[PDB]
């Protein structure tokens, strides 16, 4: 027997959890001494065990080929090798327990002081490690790490010696663990979480547990706190001194009056357990979690999730995700209504929990398992189901479990995702509900839920929640487990796919939640997108994704799949989800002489809020102030009386004013997430503008020898097509039925026997390369001797037989332009066997100037779309051309204006103004074909052109890239359409 | 009515045929004074008719914007736009008789002298105008050209002035016309075909038709050459001296004898028809063709066609191919044993019927008729069916029929190509059948063969052609037009795809040909290659296809799918091609005694042949010489046997020594397509070299800290793979299952229920990613205190179950080194639901140092797949690295020498030998993945490396690209295989 380094890879393909570690336990808050040694290391890379070197650098003299890397870290950020992305795809041969042969071994290196209170007894502790770390303390190995996103602890008593001391990790990228580690994510490896030298003192304190319940009957707390010592209650002594207690650890007792902690009101107590030797500081609070009556309730009252995935990202640093970070992000999410996260899908930095805690958050709490990649051959191999894997598994689902055991924001542990069914997962949920009965269990793989507490599903299409809801979906085939699932309250653990323009369709499921008792809620995939940043030739920065790193394999930008990006700054989605959920529904009276009032919260009244109204028109504000609300209790409502100068302003505009009154729910006073005046709910009544009245058709068509001129408009006798309007020059005129492909027109709808993408059904059928041909152009008696133009068009694409006869009517006063816009189809729209759905109906404008500034009244500021904007108000609005646009990381459809009655291009020295019936608005400085073409933000450059989208039509976004694609309301088939709009140009 | 341009439009969309020309009539060689007015003409460009100037060009004075251009031409070739490459796909939307508004309007003005001898009367004609030209003299407008590929002829009588004349023409790339000339190749508009002023004297002849019919019981020849004037029979002489004929013009006669035309042997008789004032010079050949007994029959005998599909196409100048190009590729044909063309998709120009006529083609003259694009709607709006075509697609069938109706090789006519049913298509078939019934009717587009001779398919699949051969197809659901059908003969239109690596199952379909007389024989698809040459940036050239030239809408490298390449070089396939027709069988005795000769040919014997034989050895020519041969008649065949020399040396051969003796049949004599000494046909028997001995493993294995040796391999202990042998650099060592795509791999297998085509099942199995685990490397005792050393992996992908288990055993005696591969599957290969095949079971060894030359003993000298080769013969090659490649267009797997039994490369200093049971040989300075990314031949680059793949098994190359796919004989099937090989290195 030959080979190199069998001892090191029959280690890295074992099945077993670590080796050596000290017993799994809470991470507690201690007075004990602690020294951090987070901090520059010494780092060296193998790409294989086989040629890692035996060299004798763990301690630490004569180091050959080693470099300084910050700890923690995720070595591919800094140079080392590259990130990597697969979503399902193992990005190795799928041979249980077998690693391959490329295999990035990172050797690390840290020397450190140690005082005296570090002895007699201390261990090093281990927050993370990614995915196999081997550990020496002066050359004594101390043992192994299984379980990436877990904390080990190895006892240093008798090999820590006093003063200088040489700490060695070896860290395989990957090992047998990476089969139970196929989360849709980068492939990082590292120490990528803190490592911490932590004092043991005699007479200490290992291990707390923390039982506080509430009694929702009598307002009493249930209190008990156990803590231990080498695994055995200890005497200890727990003060809570808010709530007047001290009593002895181990007893449980009824404290007379609490307030119990929601994340509405996230309450918590200060308190410390003390033995002689060593004091734990804790929050408690106090909060029941029951299931009844298909209900999941928390301190007896129903609650609805409005919550998101969140996964730790940072796009300079990888699984290092640094505190003012995570602290800003969870306060974004406040910001946005957010009360509830899952950490998809391991436990996250064990510094959450108290941030989760104090800012009040609902958290399905999740243990780092995930086989996904094993469903491509029927799950077979699946380690959930192989009892090789028992005694890893719920290693990992034990020390998910005793790390945040006594977190109140905790309130739902999932035993993993994606993982199949299997014995193993039985076995998790078996040892979780002997340990921590108070808590549900949640786990989606199976769907029998025969292991669960709630009944889980991600991406349920709406039509599928509303019959879960209802109670009447579909029998399991067993009747127990039938009677047992449809007796569980249902919660969508990923639901609205949160990828590129979207996600549509968030209304629908929000209906549903808000009807339907059983129904929890649902958790969006995802928070964030996983951006990398990557440079360009001139040091231009934007983000990279899948493939943008070399890999062989690679899932592209669908890690760039968030409500905001990897900088945190929110999507269009995560404006239009803050709406969708807001905690407070405001209903503002037609004749403007109040509102309706539903406080949709579990727990807390109004009083929070300062409720503001203003009246906004042309001019800029009306009128505004406050309104007196008395405080409406939780799942109440009211109706509020406006001053009476509000009604009475409505009253007397004179028709086709526009006015809007919008009536908006403010926070009175700063809390812990934002400042007085943050908004978090808003209603508004529009007195609607008058459709725009065409101009008296007065002026006649003159006639030159290859143009035609009509009061401003100046048309080429050879196209048709006008080639200036009031001296603005217009390049090109014509029907669009296209746009970019989004992501989700990328993705297959399974829906129907014609699985093609959208986008590719569009390519097939040639919806991208239109092409006009000219039937006539004829002028007809208009009025007073004035003329209208007619000009007979047809749009098809090469090799099609379809069409639509496209018409365009032209009249002008001299100063307004009345243009009609007649679609009829001629030959039916089928390609390839399937009907061809358009994207729009529209006209594209290629004006040959460029656009500074872009107005309208409509909705705004943001983009929408049929099924989304929900976040978007009505409301005047102006932005500079650069901010119309939405910087998706792979440039996509994006930015148009839906519901815009007018807007108001600002061209130089001109103004252009288009007025009509409801129209989307885009106004871009590239064509569809640049957008189309480019796969990252750099590829997109102006060409000193506008393109001038207004659309009559438009279909909806969806969510086709994972989950539902655009519901029936939503979509749009070829049609007869015919459409009204007037433009005139200022100086 | 205020568009631009609506008159010239009006014509464009116009479906009658041209109008103002003179009748159609026969090309005749004439004694009447002729101009050619080809040369340098003036051209201007307009983008459509609207902006397409009215501005007195015509005159010929004040030209702004006109510049010089070559007439004939093919614009495009010359700056102007661009070629544009579709092959069903209409470039323009399908409604017609409408045209697109970007519609490329070519203005032609040429300035000549007219002198006396062209008055009273002349006319000017055009062989020659894609797609729609109006013609001009001295400002007089003469009248409209439709069929792109057709002859139109203009009186000029008192138009023509005595002196200087001024012609104009202006040329619309597109027209209604487009809609029925849809052929798969270059759009290319331009007056492309000369332009010719002719007198036409008093007392002339316009037309001819010859009559010259063979009886083949009596050996008379049937005569009758009719001659008009104005489309009235008149009195005129024909003389023909050789035959010691005088004759009046209109009557038939009886020649007593007459050596009758074939493709064999094409015997002409020059001959004259005369009246008072012009004399038609004709080559007269009798011959009569016949359908009986469901057989095509010449002269009372059926024959073989041995075709191709003949396109006009020149790589700088697009369709005008010079008359030295012409014959040359015609000569090339000869030499490559065709004896037939089909004129794919309309007629050639004029001049080629005389060479077919001397050289000898049977010819199928094909009407310029395509309608193709219209499949995908189902033929709706077809031409063929149209009404309003009738008389414009009986025109086209018209000057088809009269252009060449005196040529002795057109023996078909054909009414177009891929062009529906339809009632015009039967009008065409009336009217040909009416006019000249000499020559039976082909027409593949309709199955039914209503108005069809012959019975006509393109890509039927060789088990559906030995079902018609046997005449037991599925019956028509009409009986009589069933009956008339299965009495019809069966030819090949088009068959053997022949684009990229291919065509395979070539001999499959000719055992057919050859035991069913039925099957009249077919036509490969196609002759040539349709590149344009392109310059890079070095000014490096290449060809290039569809895509490369801007265009929108486009098919690609299939306009690249020819026997020969642009410029007349032979693919593979074309010598594969001359073997499979070959018209002699020779049949070598194993004992070398003799050989049996069968003659193939139809109508010739063997005396055009010499026999010679050689026997060759690894030393070179041992023995050779010429026999004599009495004359084997047509379909006969005879035994002859070799001087006693050659089977003495086979009886004295020491056993396992390689020799091969080789008989051939060239020309005894030149011809007039070749030199004497032209191999034409030749058999083979190979005394094989015995199985190579694994040498004895008397060396040990030598242990060092990362490396081990055994005799001349160095391995690497982290690998097991060797770094060197005998010196040589290797830089890698492994297994492979793939294959850069050939272009027959990218097309889809209708076949089951897999329609991917093979590269994507490939790709979707990770056959293209392959990645090796080590298990471990042992030694084991060998002989003498030798040792083998065995190395054990296993070959898979990322994301897969499936592997391979692979052990290398190494053996040594210190000089030469056995290599025992083995190969297990480990798991079921599957993905996606179906099984994956191989492209092979092989070795890459990658070799630090680059190959001067690569020398074997096996198939040669050109490549050869499991269903390919023919051509290849056996014996001893050797070639410069550069020249094992082939230069396909779009670059991938080729080169592959199957069928070797030893190869020596020379890297510098060193000669690595390989010895083994029969292995394929590849050898390239770049790997597979460079070369399945390369799209152009500019994209291939060397690296310093070489790449030796040895191959154990190989798939067949198959025609999938449009046709079938490999026979199941060739498919290859995941298996277990073992295969010993045995290396050495000298210097
Ligand atoms: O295919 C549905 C079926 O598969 C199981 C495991 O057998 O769940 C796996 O597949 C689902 C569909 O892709 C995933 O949603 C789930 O996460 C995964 O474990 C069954 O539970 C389910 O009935
Ligand atoms: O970083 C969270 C932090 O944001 C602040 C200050 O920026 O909140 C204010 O700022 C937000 C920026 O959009 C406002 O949207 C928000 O309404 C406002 O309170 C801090 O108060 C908060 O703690
Ligand atoms: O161009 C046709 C022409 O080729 C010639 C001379 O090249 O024929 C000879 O050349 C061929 C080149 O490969 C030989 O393959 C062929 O065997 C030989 O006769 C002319 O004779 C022929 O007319
Ligand atoms: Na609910
Ligand atoms: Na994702
Ligand atoms: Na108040
Ligand atoms: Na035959
Ligand atoms: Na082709």
């Amino acid at each position: 027997s030959l080979e190199l380094g069998a001892a090191d890879i029959q280690d890295l393909e074992s099945f077993e959890a670590g080796r050596g570690a000290l017993p799994a336990r809470a991470y507690l808050q201690s007075d004990a001494p602690r020294l951090s040694l987070n901090g520059e290391w010494q780092f060296r890379l193998s790409p294989g065990s086989r040629v890692a070197p035996d060299d004798g650098w763990q301690l630490g003299e004569a180091l050959n080929g080693f470099e300084s890397l910050p700890v923690p870290s995720s070595w591919p950020m800094h140079g080392h090798g590259a990130p990597a992305y697969t979503n399902v795809q193992f990005p190795f041969a799928v041979e249980p327990p077998h690693v391959p042969e490329a295999n990035p071994i990172g050797d690390h290196l840290v020397v450190f002081e140690a005082g005296p209170e570090f002895f007699p007894h201390a261990l090093l502790r281990f927050d993370g490690i990614e995915s196999a770390g081997t550990v020496w303390l002066n050359g004594v190995e101390l043992g192994t790490t299984r379980g990436s996103r877990l904390a080990h602890e190895f006892d240093v008593s008798g090999i820590l010696e006093q003063g200088e001391n040489t700490l060695a990790v070896r860290v395989a990228q990957f090992s047998a663990a990476s089969y139970v580690e196929d989360q849709d994510m980068w492939w990082l490896p590292g120490i990528f979480r803190d490592v911490t030298l932590q004092a043991r003192p005699a007479a200490g304190i290992d291990d707390v547990f923390v039982h506080a319940g509430y009694d929702h009957i009598t307002g009493e707390g249930i209190l008990k706190v156990e803590a231990s010592r080498g695994g055995q209650a200890i005497d200890a002594v727990v003060r809570v001194p808010e709530l007047a207690l001290e009593l002895a650890a181990g007893t449980e007792v009824r404290v007379p009056a609490v307030e119990p902690w929601s994340a509405e009101v996230p309450k918590l107590y200060e308190a410390a357990v003390s033995a002689a030797g060593e004091s734990v500081a804790l929050q408690i609070g106090f909060r029941s979690i029951a299931i009844e009556d298909a209900q999941f309730k928390v301190n007896g009252r129903r609650i609805l999730l409005r919550g998101v995935n969140r996964h730790e990202h940072h796009p300079r640093l990888g699984r290092v995700v640094p505190r003012d970070v995570v602290e800003a992000e969870l306060r974004l999410m406040k910001q946005h209504n957010i009360n509830a996260i899952r950490t998809s899908h391991y436990p996250p930095h064990p510094q959450f929990l108290a941030l989760a805690d104090q800012l009040g958050f609902y958290v399905v709490l999740e243990c780092d398992l995930e086989t996904h990649g094993f469903e491509s051959a029927g799950w077979a191999q699946n380690p959930s189901d192989d009892p090789q894997w028992e005694d890893a598994l719920v290693d990992r689902m034990r020390r998910t479990v005793e790390r945040d055991k006594n977190h109140a924001s905790v309130v739902m542990w999932s035993l993993g995702n994606q993982a199949g069914t299997g014995r193993n997962l039985a076995a998790m949920s078996r040892w979780t509900k002997d340990r921590d009965p108070s808590r549900p269990i949640h786990y989606e793989g199976d769907w029998s839920s025969e292991h669960v507490d709630v009944y889980s599903r991600m991406y349920a299409s709406q039509a599928e929640t509303a019959l879960i809801g209802q109670g009447i979906e579909p029998a399991l085939n067993d009747a127990a487990l039938d009677a047992r699932r449809r007796a569980m309250p249902f919660v969508l653990c990923e639901y609205v796919h949160a990828m590129g323009n979207g996600p549509g369709g968030m209304s629908e499921y929000q209906a549903l939640f808000e009807k339907y008792p059983r129904l929890m809620g649902g958790f969006v995939w995802e928070w964030l997108e996983h951006g990398i940043t990557v440079s360009t030739a001139d040091g231009v920065d934007h983000y990279g994704y899948g493939g943008d790193f070399g890999e062989e394999v690679h899932d592209g930008n669908f890690v760039t799949d968030g409500l905001v990006d990897a900088d945190r700054r929110p999507r269009p989605g995560l404006l239009d989800f803050k709406k969708v959920i807001e905690p407070l529904r405001i209903d503002v009276a037609r004749d403007w002489t109040g509102f309706t009032l539903r406080n949709g919260q579990d727990f807390a009244d109004t009083s929070a809020f300062s409720f503001r109204y203003e009246v906004e028109a042309d001019g800029g504000a009306l009128d505004g102030g406050t309104v007196d609300v008395a405080p409406v209790a939780p799942q109440s409502e009211t109706v509020v009386e406006l001053p009476g100068s509000v009604a009475a302003l409505a009253a007397g505009l004179s028709d086709g004013r526009p006015a809007v009154l919008t009536v908006r729910a403010v926070l009175g006073a700063d809390s812990a997430w934002a400042d007085a005046g943050h908004e978090v709910a808003w209603g508004q009544s529009v007195r609607e503008p008058g459709a725009p009245v065409p101009p008296a058709p007065v002026e006649p068509v003159q006639v030159q020898d290859s143009e035609l001129t009509l009061g401003p408009v100046v048309f080429s006798r050879a196209t048709g097509m006008p080639t200036s309007i009031g001296g603005v020059p217009v390049e090109k005129l014509g029907l669009t039925l296209w746009w970019a492909p989004t992501d989700n027109d990328l993705g297959r709808e399974w829906g129907g026997a014609d699985e093609r993408p959208l986008a590719t059904q569009w390519k097939d059928a040639g919806l991208n390369r239109l092409h006009t041909r000219l039937l006539g152009i004829s002028a007809n008696p208009g009025q007073d001797g004035g003329e209208t133009l007619t000009v007979r068009t047809r749009v098809s694409a090469a090799d099609k037989q379809y069409g639509v006869l496209v018409d365009y009517t032209w009249s002008t006063d001299g100063e307004t332009v009345g243009l009609r816009t007649q679609v009829r189809r001629d030959g039916t729209w089928v390609n390839r066997g399937f009907e061809v759905e358009w994207a729009r109906i529209g006209l594209e404008f290629v004006l040959g100037e460029e656009t500074e500034l872009v107005s309208w009244f409509g909705q705004g500021p943001h983009q929408s779309y049929p099924d989304t904007g929900q976040g978007a108000r009505a409301g005047w609005f102006s932005l500079p051309l650069a901010k119309m646009d939405v910087e998706y990381v792979r440039p996509q459809e994006c930015g148009a204006r839906s519901g815009s009655r007018s807007a108001a291009l600002q061209l130089g020295g001109r103004t252009l103004e288009i007025c009509g019936d409801p129209f989307a608005l885009t106004v871009r400085p590239y064509s569809q074909d640049v957008l189309d073409a480019a796969a990252h933000r750099p590829d997109l450059k102006a060409d000193g052109r506008t393109y001038l989208y207004v659309d009559h039509a438009l279909r909806g976004v969806g969510t086709a890239a994972c989950g539902p694609g655009v519901l029936e309301q939503y979509r749009l088939k070829p049609r007869d359409a015919d459409f009204i709009l007037t433009l005139k140009v200022r100086s």
